[PDB]
C-alpha cells in the first residue's frame, strides 16, 4: 500500500506521477501512501515550472520538495516504480536488499518493457504529453492495485 515513484532528479516525472496518482487514488477510494524520490536528487528542489504548469491545467497543485532515495524509504515501501530501466538498475545497485519490490512503471502496469522518457528541459507540450502518458498508466495502476489485498 506504500508506493514510491522514482526518477532521476525527482523534479519532473516522479513528482507528477505522485500528484496524479494521489488524485486518482482518492477518487477511487484506494488506501495508499504515495511518495516520490530521485536516484540523483538534490533536495530543497521544487518541481520544475513546466511540471507544475502541466498539472495545474488539470486542477492539481503540484507542491513538492525534491528528495533523495534513502534506505529508510526503500524499506517501508511495498512497491517501488521506476520511470526507466536504467533507474531500476541504479536503484538495484544501491539498495540491493530491496530489489524484489522494484519494477518499471510500464512493466508493472502493462507487462511491456518501456520507459517513461525524460521531459527535463523540454517545452510545455513535452510536459503535457508526459502528463498524459503518466495519467493513462496511473489510471490502470489504480484499477490493478484495487485487487491487492495488501491495501488492507
Amino acid at each position: 500500500m506504500d508506493i514510491i515513484f522514482v526518477s532521476t532528479g525527482n523534479t519532473c516525472r516522479s513528482p507528477m506521477a505522485e500528484a496524479l496518482f494521489k488524485s486518482i487514488a482518492e477518487r477511487e477510494g484506494l488506501n495508499v501512501n504515495v511518495r516520490s524520490a530521485g536516484v540523483f536528487a538534490s533536495p530543497n528542489g521544487k518541481a520544475t515550472p513546466h511540471a507544475v504548469e502541466a498539472l495545474f491545467e488539470k486542477h492539481i497543485a503540484l507542491n513538492h520538495v525534491s528528495s533523495p532515495l534513502t534506505e529508510e524509504l526503500m524499506e517501508s515501501a511495498d512497491l517501488v516504480l521506476a520511470m526507466t530501466h536504467q533507474h531500476k538498475q541504479i536503484i538495484a545497485s544501491q539498495f540491493g536488499r530491496y530489489r524484489d519490490k522494484v519494477f518499471t512503471l510500464k512493466e508493472y502496469v502493462t507487462g511491456s518493457h518501456g520507459d517513461v522518457l525524460d521531459p527535463f528541459g523540454g517545452s510545455i507540450d513535452i510536459y503535457k504529453q508526459t502528463r498524459d502518458e503518466l495519467e493513462e498508466l496511473l489510471r490502470q495502476l489504480a484499477k490493478q492495485l484495487k485487487k491487492d489485498r495488501r491495501l488492507e
